[PDB]
């Protein structure tokens, strides 16, 4: 038994203490790398909160169980400077999640696929406690959303997937692949970088049209 929720500002804490339990050390690229304390990844994803469309599960006892993290997307201005993340981030191993967000930007624009989109809602960070997954969580996370969209005509969800594990989760949901690459394949000075398990495979970015 657990209820949906928005997360509100004062929830930024508990959110940040979630996280670090799990998805710090247990998204793939993370494990990978052993990230650690990283004060830019609790930066990024406190982030995304203000945009009022984040959602936490919470137990029947008021614990985060669960939550994913949105924010809204624009469509770059005609006059945009293109700017990499990767380029004001101190620490180094959250510098090669960034790079590769930056590459994946740089060879993929989900905008190009949707010219008549504006806004696009961007799922940035979905992470469910151990001892609550495999119950639909992440899909009643993912759902509330659609709620929102459709609150605020908003017709894309777009969800970069860090391993074909949690494509697959979201392929369950009714998204689609837009955009896929093999972490074998990402070699941004001539040299592969990630190397996790071979099940994982590669990034893929995920669409739904609601
Ligand atoms: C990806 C993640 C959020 C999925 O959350 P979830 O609420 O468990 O999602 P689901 O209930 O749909 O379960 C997904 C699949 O996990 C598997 N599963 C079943 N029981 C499980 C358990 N006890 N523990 C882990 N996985 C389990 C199943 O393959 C299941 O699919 P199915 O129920 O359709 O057969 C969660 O695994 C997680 O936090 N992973 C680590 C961080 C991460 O990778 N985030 C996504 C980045 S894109
Ligand atoms: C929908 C989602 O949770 N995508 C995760 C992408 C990501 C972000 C930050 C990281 O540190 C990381 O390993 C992976």
């Amino acid at each position: 038994p657990y209820t949906i929720e928005l997360i509100q500002p004062e929830d930024g804490e508990a959110v940040i203490a979630m996280l670090k339990t799990f998805f710090f050390k247990d998204d793939p690229l993370n494990t990978f790398l052993d990230l650690g304390e990283c004060k830019e990844l609790e930066k990024y994803s406190l982030k995304p909160l203000p945009d009022n469309c984040s959602y936490k599960a919470v137990n029947k006892k008021g614990e985060i169980i669960g939550v994913f993290l949105n924010g809204l997307m624009r469509r770059p201005s005609p006059d945009d400077v293109p700017e990499k993340a990767a380029d004001s981030c101190e620490h180094p191993k959250f510098k090669k999640i960034l790079s590769l967000m930056d590459h994946v930007e740089e060879q993929f624009n989900i905008f190009d696929v949707y010219p008549d989109e504006e806004l696009i809602l961007d799922g940035k960070i979905l992470s469910v406690d151990t001892n609550y997954r495999g119950l639909g969580i992440a899909g009643r996370l993912t759902e509330r959303a659609y709620e929102y969209m459709r609150e605020n005509g908003i017709n894309v969800y777009h969800v970069l997937c860090s391993s074909h594990y949690s494509a697959r989760v979201m392929e369950k949901l009714g998204f689609h692949e837009v955009f896929r690459m093999q972490f074998a394949d990402y070699k941004p000075q001539g040299e592969v970088v990630f190397k996790p398990a071979a099940p994982h495979v590669g990034i893929q970015v995920m669409a739904k049209e609601v």
